DNA sequence: TGGGACTTTTTGA
DNA sequence: TTCAAAAAGTCCCA
């Protein structure tokens, strides 16, 4: 790694002033001169050093008070600076030259006297016996998924921090645990943190145990906003409490433009308040496994749509994802690759990517899989193992089921059932700006960034491919879904099984008008002489009875 | 250097 | 035996 030393995971300035702000900012420093603030991810202490500045200010302000209400020879100016860095400021990293860089910044802080002592731990802070609980906890936790976690550490995380982390959670969930843990009663928190674990499945438990162990105050959803330059990454900031409180409402803000410099105005406060942001309040008490996060309206509307829809997409449908090769590059080639005549057709599947699906129908493929699990013996069709995929061999052999034994070299990694994708399906891409559902024809492959469904035998008198293209690719779906909708990066919602399959239909008197609509739409696309302006005509129509349909 | 187009296979269960 | 989730995404260019 070693790229920290370059600054692309130094936090904005005006991100940590907030952070700072808000958790200091209704401190009585009379009441409790003894604050511990810390920061178990300090790394160089971009959070630690504006806590020491805000500190020192609202020492000095109420020095006088202090001298009055306490021993008046331990309260003075030139005193200050000890007391803070001797019982106020605690930091916490893995990195020893990154806690070495703090303690000499924080030291030259002042610039003889016998010995300050600076609670400054180089440990991990998810391992570290902590002896006591903290008021004010700040701070960017590191952010490490399921593919980048060493294996021993994540077998630890596994049987230590389980109530939060599991399958394919991240890193960052057991820093909100412990960050949680170690808070006193009454204290407060406010991190910097990816914002996928507010919807995404893998935070379900985390998003559990936020809710039933801390008051969340306020959540700030930068949505696909690039808060950290050239860092490809979604950011929220959370601030929650252990106060005794009966109310249990959260200030949302949550951005309107993804595409604004986040240095636009001087302070976070002036931005959030700004027309930039919109602010709604969520009762906790009424939140589910999920947080639904949304204004009154589209409350209203979301409601409306669940209540009215009696089916979903998971009753009357079979989804599955796409084929993983393993190496795409060793049975993906183009249509036209001359070595594509080494291979017996009966080998050859057409092969599409996410780009290919457009609302309603798919592209023609241009690429073609080999379906390697049907070449039964190693001796026949040599010529395809030592010319095409024998290529990467290496490379084949690294995959986990092949050196476990349970896959060839040569064969493919999570091959599926060919009888489910050579038949008449819905495809959709795994990401993607908005609702791009088409009926296959083709008996098109694809894989893991394109996933299919097909309608169940038994709801195939009620619910035709067509009908339900036409409701799913309709801007009343396309907004339905992204309510809750995982939000990755810049225009960009995951479309996956897990939150597609939930997606709520209905039947009503329109659903001829619809299909037969949706119909017109596949005929003119699938036409020589394309025009599509007929189809965005037919397509506000068809809008108009889903509205009508739906009651919104 | 910042922004847009596009998206693999490793992995736990 | 074999499913599906996971962006400190990845990569290119003006
Ligand atoms: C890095 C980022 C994604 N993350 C936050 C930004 C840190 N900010 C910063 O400014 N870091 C930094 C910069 C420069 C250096 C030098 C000395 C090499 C130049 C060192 C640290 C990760 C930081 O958290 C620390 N870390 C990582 C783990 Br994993 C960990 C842990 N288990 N316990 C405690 N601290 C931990 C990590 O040590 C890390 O600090
Ligand atoms: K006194
Ligand atoms: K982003």
């Amino acid at each position: 790694d070693t790229k920290k030393a370059s600054g692309i995971y130094y936090t904005p300035k005006i991100i940590v002033d907030y952070i700072v702000k808000k958790t200091l900012k209704n401190h009585d420093i009379i009441k409790n001169p003894y604050p511990r603030i810390l920061d178990i991810s300090c790394g160089c202490g971009n959070f630690l050093l504006e806590v020491y500045d805000i500190l020192y200010d609202l020492f000095e302000e109420n020095i006088y008070e202090l001298k009055k209400k306490y021993d008046e020879n331990y309260w003075t100016v030139d005193n200050i600076h000890r007391h803070i860095l001797n019982y106020c400021i605690y930091g916490a990293d893995i990195d020893e030259k990154a806690i070495s860089i703090l303690k000499d910044s924080l030291t030259n802080k002042k610039v003889d006297e016998s010995d300050i002592k600076i609670n400054l731990f180089c440990c991990d802070s998810l391992k570290k016996k902590w002896r006591y609980k903290f008021d004010y906890i700040v701070g960017n936790p590191p952010y490490i998924g399921h593919k980048k976690l060493e294996k021993k550490y994540k077998k630890f995380l596994l049987e230590k921090y389980s109530e939060v982390y599991k399958d394919k959670a991240d890193l960052y969930f057991c820093f909100y645990k412990k960050i949680i843990d170690i808070l006193k009663q009454g204290g407060i928190g406010s991190v910097i943190t990816p914002r996928y674990f507010l919807e995404s499945l893998s935070g379900k438990d985390l998003r559990e145990y936020i809710k039933s162990n801390v008051n969340v105050q306020e959540i700030v959803d930068f949505l696909g906003a690039n808060i950290f330059k050239n860092i490809g990454v979604s950011s929220c900031i959370l601030t929650f409490d252990k106060k005794k409180t009966k109310e249990t409402y959260i200030d949302v803000f949550k951005i309107k433009n993804e595409d604004i410099c986040i240095n636009k105005f001087e302070t976070l406060e002036e931005l959030l308040k700004s027309s930039k942001f919109e602010h709604f309040n969520i009762n906790q008490r009424l939140l589910s496994d999920e947080w639904i996060l949304v204004n009154k309206d589209d409350e209203t509307f979301y409601n409306k749509i669940q209540e009215k829809c009696k089916y979903s997409l998971e009753d009357i449908a079979i989804s599955f994802q796409g084929i993983i090769t393993g190496c795409d590059k060793a049975f993906i080639l183009s249509k036209d690759d001359v070595k594509l005549n080494l291979v017996d057709d009966k080998f050859l599947k057409c092969w599409i990517k996410s780009k290919n699906i457009n609302k309603y129908i798919v592209d023609k493929s241009e690429y073609r899989l080999i379906y390697s699990n049907d070449i039964d013996n190693e001796n026949t069709n040599k010529r395809i193992l030592d010319e095409i995929i024998g290529l990467y061999k290496t490379k084949l052999e690294n995959r986990r089921e092949c050196k476990s034994g349970i896959r060839k070299w040569y064969e493919l990694q999570w091959g599926r059932e060919k009888l489910f994708f050579e038949r008449k399906k819905i495809m959709y891409p795994y990401k993607s700006n908005e609702n791009r559902f088409a009926i296959d024809y083709d008996n098109n492959f694809s894989s893991a960034d394109v996933y299919s469904f097909f309608i169940k035998e038994e709801y195939l008198d009620k619910f035709s491919y067509e009908y339900l293209v036409g409701i799913l690719n309709s801007s009343v779906y396309d907004k339905y879904f992204k309510i809750t909708a995982k939000k990755m990066s810049k225009n960009i919602y995951d479309y996956y099984p897990n939150k597609v399959m939930k997606i709520r239909i209905f039947r009503d008197n329109n659903y001829e008008e619809i299909e037969n609509l949706s119909k017109q739409i596949i005929s003119i696309l699938l036409n020589k002489s394309i025009d599509k302006g007929k189809v965005e005509k037919l397509q506000i129509k068809m809008d108009n009875l889903i509205m009508d349909s739906l009651g919104i």
